């Protein structure tokens, strides 16, 4: 049970006990709280098995996983209007996640600032991150790496980091600044633009000059397709990095991330470190390293199939589903919406709360568990900073959930409603929050 | 193929354009240079084609996938005799692989110290670690986390950290010690045992206690089953942690490792995160987040089908084959061996040199490349420290390199020779290191 | 939206589509509800795929489908005790499952008994069935062939078919009785052998000579190997038929279904239909014509792997989950138990009600809502006959349903009441019958 | 060796002994005496498998199969014009094939003509059907629902009932009539608007008002594609129900059968049951309960993929196919051609018989055993009725049986020709009705 066992058992029914038991799980198609890819694509499944031993380190045993690897560093950066590589080659690398990327971009951030204050002659013992209402991973990133967070707390009319704020924060101790171009929260973005602006009038008043990072773990996926406009990447002077999650919007399996930097320059070498193989040593700036390709394999695919046109069709169809579902939801009750599935505003999501004052006769995590009676899983739960004291609904439109499945959840949700109103001692009563990716 | 694809193609004509490129990948089953797993189980195969979209982190709609990670903790746990849990469940987690493990472990021992000389009323922006000829991730840590890095360099005679310059390299910044047992280069463990006394003594001259963390990315899944006296583990009272490869020894495919804690105490709650989950909130400590749970379950998979009976059987097998190669190599050239197989010395592997003042009439190098002509990658390389201009070939005997197989490379390896005696003219040409895991 | 399409789309397009909406079906592993079978088995997929074209009518062009369900048919007969056959074949025919078996065993019932009367030159317009609480498949026989339908209803403390109420309502118009060796709404056996001895004295007595038709939907494979001892079967005069369905304890995939007479004159040959073959003609007793022999093909799987050994054991073990559930669930409530998995009464199943005058601060619809937001299915319901009023849990034990499954199931058991417990105002608003089957 | 096995066995020489001997069954290509579908399509294999456990009558578990079920019935009413639903689901349900929908059309019939006759103060005990040349299910429905058969005999020059047959055979006491559009025996449509128009004059001259059930077996998935103009549908007033074989025709697998009523009032009520379900109760009426799901959702897939313009081509080719059979066949001996594949006059089938008073040195008979030796199964056998001297030869032409399969079978039939032409003695021999469907 909790020990080691002691003898062996049949190949098979090892397997056996294994599958019986994995059913257990959920297959997450009524799951309308993640972010990761759900959906079953027969060809990603193949490459995937096909590359279950592949080493993603080993670019001497395996030269065309590294080489489809790269072409893939090249065409995010691309994406995200990176400036032309001197030597053919955008500087980046594939990660696990955004988790990895975030740290990797935050270490360079801290590194760029701290050879800055000490050609400067100042002292680098107390550096300090700028950012708004951003995921976990950048908690971590400030305890790991001593770094005092100065997240811009989430306040009742404003769920984000805002110039004013941001500048109110800044001073020479701050190694950057991260607007989180896609809330993990509320599926809205903060605009890099306006706060770009802000920075550039504050070196102007200070002589302090900001870089920043833009994390998008979701965004990184979507405007560049449908909302081209929005100038958010590298196409900003001060963006020196940029991080997103191809395992969500970028359509890829679960284990793969990307980060991508400005230029050469931008990237610390202090940071990256030579490792031998027999066609010449390659540099690797990683947390990680012995780990699989089958990831980068299946996201080129996912590339070389889709293109724009195939991106942009892709998320279209889970835009129109989040409008769909934010104009029929709004006609059922006393809602304020913070996210309606815009392409101008941010993420494929539907995010409300109850307007302030209004008591439909249940609480959001009533309904909650209402619905999850139907299968469906659409979390509930408390925002930070200084707006604890609201409850939100969060609802996710991934890549399969189609027009039918909305229509069925709104089915669902009327139905809800109905035995919520006619068994009003519900209310109240579900008080847990449920998983929000952070 | 730089930029983002503008237009999409057919989902089966993008799969058989990649499919014909990854023939250009080695299948590694000829490759000798590297620890990670190469064989292929169709049961292995199958629990990872259903676990292609099931999230680590998400232990709400994927509790199964959660329930059997938390097996595997204690399992482990277990092999490397930790204290019993006062709670049923031992302290650790899964990981990527030995390198975020080693991270995991390397930030507590630096967590750990802080307190320790923060109480002590003293200064703690100096600090060190203490280590042998360690793997690549080490020398990430302490850049990553700005600690010293005082590498025991390697010398001929000892190639490995003694317990005389170990205490010469320690005081009281020494976050910790962290010996390899299954160093990379050679494939001998580095012995915990006599590093302990020397530490406690350490203690009783000069009242500094210092902690160690084993990296036992290999040697963690061999000396358990193949060598259980050698006192290296959790038996010891200063080892804090253990991180070891599943996907080395631990058999698993590629993505998995593992670091365990002795306690509750080991681990600085400080460096851990809550994450709220509807059956309420669990805390993680890792640097990845969203990953696929799939190589968790397969290491389960091996756990159960293998057992330690089964376990003893397959490393058994790799150290015949090993030990059987040292012995017929060494009737072929004037050789020094550094490690011949045994189970009492390490893992595994033969490594070995020309004998000091003996010339051939080939250097491994040339030796390698007459090899690789002939499908086998067996790596030469130049060492480290003192030792630097020593050349050592290192062979790794790994699942699925059976004795036929071995049989077959000494008769390539025979042939090799005599075509190097044939044509004098090549000995000297090949001077490049192989790809030797760091 | 609801209309025949018009236009064609791609193949892959319209399965994609379909596949992944399926998903919205459940696995039913954790349906604690359901009779059928929910195991996988790679064997049984092998040779239903193999047979989707296989027409069982059609014995001329499947001529070894056919031979194989003519084994089946010997087979279970003889499981049963069935008189030895003449010809060396015994009487009766595979079905799509219990319910159409039941039809054909009430007809043939209905045949002899007017054949009876009017050998006696007694009316037969007014014809009755007695029988327990019955599986919703008897008023659909009651109902579709006019029979007046004699149902016992249930009561406190006799939820069954008693001898003495069973007499009460036979006379000349009883056309027979089906006892219920199984009872859909408890898992408890209605005993034949007693019924049988009052049948014989009811004979003695009047004259009335009432045959019986067992319906073993469940117990028919269950009884005959975990307790051979209980004389429910042929070995008891007065049964002309028995029917079962092979894909509950049969093992057998959805869709198949036993019915067996004791012998040629059991079964009127009024309603056996020849049909021509180039063999020559075969009689034929079914309301299906044309369908796949796909699960007959399975079912002899089953026979042929298991065996009466293979069997014992595979019932074996439900019937220990379920012994183990009554007793580890009495521990947690003022229970009052229907049935407790004991092989010598019933089904591996567990029904209880909560003890009269008895409040826990929940009912048992409560305590099913609050495990099904945790994934589990356990029906409660409303009996049937003069018992409208009670309200039961029945929890079934189907073969994959091993012990590992019903601890955690217990688990989730406590973590319910606690929750009922910690929320008192949940008391009493559930109030909906799940399926249960009937 | 007929008794149920005591022992176990290996599950891989249980499925070895199992899978060799199925190869005795044909694979039905070359046999053109069925009408049930032997074409293979991956995704219907895919969609199968998938289904193996997805009970049809648990629309509680398996919401979605059932959904999909619900959406099938309101396509095929479309298909045959039903009037549009008030409450906007056509009223009507899957069936494993025809049989059942046959027997649940006629059960409706016999009730509606029971209420007619009760309130009209007329005894109810002397019901008759008037039907044509019916399927062997209609013999079925007679016996066991104790209805008096009025078949309108075969006879030379009109081999179906005929308006005037019909009306003879009708009077106060027939619950209804049966046109079958798509006789068994020779592939040709009864037409029901002149029965219709026959039965709008009965009622006029004698105030009887008499329905209809289509037999649509085969038809009921032909005209509405190849001859949408053919009135046979709801489009005629009297026409209360119609049912058809979705594995016929309507190109799905083995194990669906669709039957639809006009509306609400067609189907008596007390002939529907209520069973409970979480979600409400839901009513039924079937012969079965408990079966898979699988062939809804393959039917639903054939539905989606193909549209009215997919089947429609795929119904043309088998005409195509017929039409080339029937003009080549005429060529080779003295023929007179019952059926030639005209999509206007009935299904893809060529139907004929010897012309009278001619002896070409050979029979039917002895043409069809000539070409089963050349792997072909063309069936041949005597009619009923007043026809009972006339023995014909019917091809059916499914889908998968291509032109060049034709041109094959003419080479054979020609080849056949021959050799009974060099051999007289075998004229007169063969005297074997072969399986023709009923
Ligand atoms: C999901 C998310 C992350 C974490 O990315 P992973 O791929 O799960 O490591 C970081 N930031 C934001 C804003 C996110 O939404
Ligand atoms: C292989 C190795 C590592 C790195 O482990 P990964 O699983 O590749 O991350 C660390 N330390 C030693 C001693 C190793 O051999
Ligand atoms: C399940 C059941 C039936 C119906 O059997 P099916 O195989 O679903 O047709 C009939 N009687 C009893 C007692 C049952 O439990
Ligand atoms: C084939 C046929 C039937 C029987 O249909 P099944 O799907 O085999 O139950 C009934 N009537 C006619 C006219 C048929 O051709």
């Amino acid at each position: 049970s909790k020990r080691f066992p002691l003898h062996e058992m049949r190949d098979d029914v090892a397997f056996q006990i294994i599958n019986d038991e994995l059913y257990l799980d959920g297959n997450a198609r009524q799951n309308l709280a993640t972010f990761c890819q759900t959906w079953d694509d027969e060809n990603v499944h193949k490459l995937m098995d096909l590359s279950i031993n592949k080493n993603w380190i080993d670019k001497e045993e395996y030269p065309q996983s590294a080489a489809i690897d790269l072409r893939c560093v090249n065409m995010v950066a691309d994406l995200w209007h990176a400036p032309a590589p001197k030597n053919g080659q955008a500087v980046g690398t594939n990660t696990i996640g955004s988790s990895e990327a975030c740290m990797l971009g935050g270490m360079a951030m801290k590194w760029r600032w701290r050879k800055r204050m000490e050609a400067a002659g100042k002292p680098t013992d107390k550096p300090n991150l700028v950012c708004g209402p951003v995921q976990i991973c950048w908690h971590k990133f400030a305890r790991y790496w001593d770094v005092e967070l100065r997240e811009i707390p989430m306040r009742p009319g404003q769920l984000f980091m805002d110039p004013k704020r941001m500048i109110e924060a800044c001073d020479e101790n701050t190694i950057g600044v991260v607007p989180t171009f896609g809330v993990t929260y509320t599926g809205n973005y903060e605009f890099p633009q306006p706060l770009h602006d802000a920075l550039d009038k504050f070196q102007a008043d200070t002589g302090i000059d900001i870089d920043m990072h833009i994390d998008a773990a979701s965004g990184g996926f979507l405007a560049p397709f449908v909302a081209p406009d929005i100038v958010w990447d590298f196409r900003l002077p001060r963006v020196k990095s940029i991080s997103a999650s191809g395992h969500k919007f970028g359509l890829a399996p679960l284990g793969c991330g990307w980060v991508i930097w400005r230029d050469e320059e931008a990237l610390p070498q202090e940071l990256v470190f030579n490792v031998d193989y027999l066609g010449g040593q390659i540099g690797t700036f990683a947390i990680n390293f012995s780990r699989p390709a089958g990831q980068v394999i299946a996201q080129y695919y996912e590339f070389l199939r889709l293109g724009r046109e195939g991106y942009t069709k892709v998320q279209n169809a889970s835009y129109q589903v989040a409008a769909y579902l934010a104009d029929e939801i709004a006609k059922l009750g006393p809602y304020e919406f913070i996210c309606t599935g815009r392409p101008d505003e941010g993420i494929p999501a539907v995010c409300f709360k109850l307007k302030d004052g209004e008591d439909p006769g249940y609480t959001l995590y009533d309904l909650s568990e209402r619905l999850r009676l139907r299968g469906w899983q659409v979390p509930a739960f408390t925002l930070g900073g200084e707006a604890t004291d609201i409850v939100v609904m969060r609802i996710m439109c991934r890549r399969g959930f189609e027009m039918d499945f909305a229509e069925l959840l709104l089915e669902d949700y009327k139905a809800s409603l109905k035995y919520l109103s006619d068994h009003p001692k519900l209310q109240g009563i579900a008080q847990q929050n449920s998983f929000k990716h952070t």
